């Protein structure tokens, strides 16, 4: 559990010297391993790997039980489409200054935000937290992308990817305007 | 051989505490490795890919033999029928309360039942259990599927994915009559 | 070394004896595993991913040096066709009795025969030993196998799936002439 | 970290012990080994998928920060059109004499030049040293290698596969040009 993290940074420090590192770089990597994994580490697609599909759905739905509750996106929208997006998010965390988003570059994926502050910037800057989600036009309109997202604080996001996306509106083709209202 | 359960379920035993799951829920975990695995764990796909052709058809033959025969779907078949579906089935698990198969839902594969017993639900409840198949509806008309199936009793079941249906009625064109009136 | 294969045998073991598959069919994965890797084992494809592709390519044709001197194929063939070939093909073992092609199934790839004997039944019975390659024609013609070829002795091959085929034949067109007059 | 490496050769010992390849040989896969990990040896692929977006770009951008100094196709290009191409760029050595391509064959990857020198054949023979790439003409036309390009010295090389290449050029559709008037 534990030993594992010791172990996988003991072979990231190693990596971090073999290449030479700057020492403040290697304090960035450093803060990002204990705010991304917290000490601890798992093969989690191994461990799900072994278990069901309802058992999966479960977990996932506990584990974002919280970033559920503060998206209006899930407001009041069925538990199965919630399922179905949660099942293929990929957990996600930032650190400020961090570009999450560079404008004029192919867009493959959206976020959605579980905790922190980013800022989109196309004209002036504007600030998104706690449940809303950004990224989503290039996915809709399929062209480049809208705005540069830098990260303002730690953030820790659910990416989707463009696949995923249009997979899970495949499927629930309607809940496909809440995204559309939102960039419209 | 045991050794490996253990330690794999003591990784689990981590997660489901890193992730501070409820009491209940790290109980239905723990009886789903227990159903599903019996205290021993085995790298499978690493020692069937040590395999040849042959063997690995002779080993999937025989750990089948009970399933396909109470299979009336493998009543009179071709031998190689048999074989050609077992090779690209998918051993599962499910609980009692499980959803299978939920619907009105994109359905990516069918089931095919070794012990238990499972509803179907669309109109009233029916059972069905050793030997019989579900969910092969939306994979012959390709539409959603036509009903939830909840699991009764602990299911040992064998699903099978619409690519590989399909792969293998490419290949047993004819078999395919037996799939559509059951479901007919 | 030597250590990788004892601990992969024992876990087959177990596999076996947990599964209670019969002692004569023990005995005969048993004898698979001597002739097929012979009391050593090594995770190759990782082992080659580390080399060169010039590295990787004088082992193939080294390791390969005996087929290539058997097989009229490479009679008098561009030495950057053997290579095209020999880095496509897999090493596989057959043992006595064995079904390495069934005729009326469809063939996704064909075989070169190192050492062992093989029968051809369509009609009666035909050998072929090495040098000789076989399951050529499904290949070029895309139909089902034109016959069955059951293992008479144990059998060291190389096959090549389809896909590889025509992607040799790709960069190598003319040598399709070669396959066909075989089987014309 | 050097555990790693001295692990990895010992198993790379008795493969080539294995398969009897001849002294020369195994001295010539015993210096390649050398000059391409120098003593050490990660899991990058690894450590690299434990990180984000940011960070991987960021060590990508600082490890060939000396590759993308010699490289005048950087000469003033747009930052983000440097970070895709470096993202998805393979490393490579090879040793003097290797052949790096061959005429006449199917072409599925370009090479950059970091350190040493190869000489392109096709006509009198031609040196490239650090900076310059090669190999690019059939990834614009989709002809055959328009030339051998034999390793001269050891060669520390950057590949780029040709979907990678259009990949990239998708993006950055007018960075095409470069390759053009080198090829042209
Ligand atoms: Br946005
Ligand atoms: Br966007
Ligand atoms: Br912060
Ligand atoms: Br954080
Ligand atoms: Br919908
Ligand atoms: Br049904
Ligand atoms: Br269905
Ligand atoms: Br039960
Ligand atoms: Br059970
Ligand atoms: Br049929
Ligand atoms: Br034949
Ligand atoms: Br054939
Ligand atoms: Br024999
Ligand atoms: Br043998
Ligand atoms: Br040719
Ligand atoms: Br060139
Ligand atoms: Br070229
Ligand atoms: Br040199
Ligand atoms: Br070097
Ligand atoms: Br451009």
């Amino acid at each position: 559990s534990r030993r594992q993290y010791q172990e996988k940074y003991k072979q990231v420090e190693q990596y971090m010297s073999f290449h030479k590192l700057p020492a403040d770089f290697r304090q960035k990597i450093h803060d990002y391993y204990e705010h991304r994994y917290q000490g601890k580490m798992f093969d989690e697609d191994s461990i799900l790997g072994e278990l069901n599909g309802p058992l999966r759905e479960e977990i996932v739905n506990f584990n974002c039980r919280k970033l559920v509750a503060s998206m209006p996106l899930f407001a009041n929208a069925d538990p199965n489409f919630v399922t179905a997006m949660l099942t293929k998010l990929k957990f996600e965390v930032f650190q400020p200054g961090d570009y999450i988003i560079r404008e004029g570059t192919i867009g493959k994926k959206m976020y959605f935000i579980q905790h922190g502050v980013v800022s989109v910037l196309t004209n002036k800057e504007m600030k998104l937290s706690d449940g809303s989600y950004f990224g989503e036009i290039c996915l809709l309109t399929r062209g480049r992308r809208t705005a540069s997202v830098r990260a303002d604080t730690y953030c820790r996001l659910y990416s989707l990817s463009v696949d995923n996306f249009n997979e899970v509106l495949e499927e629930y083709p309607m809940m496909r305007r809440a995204f559309e209202t939102v960039a419209i």
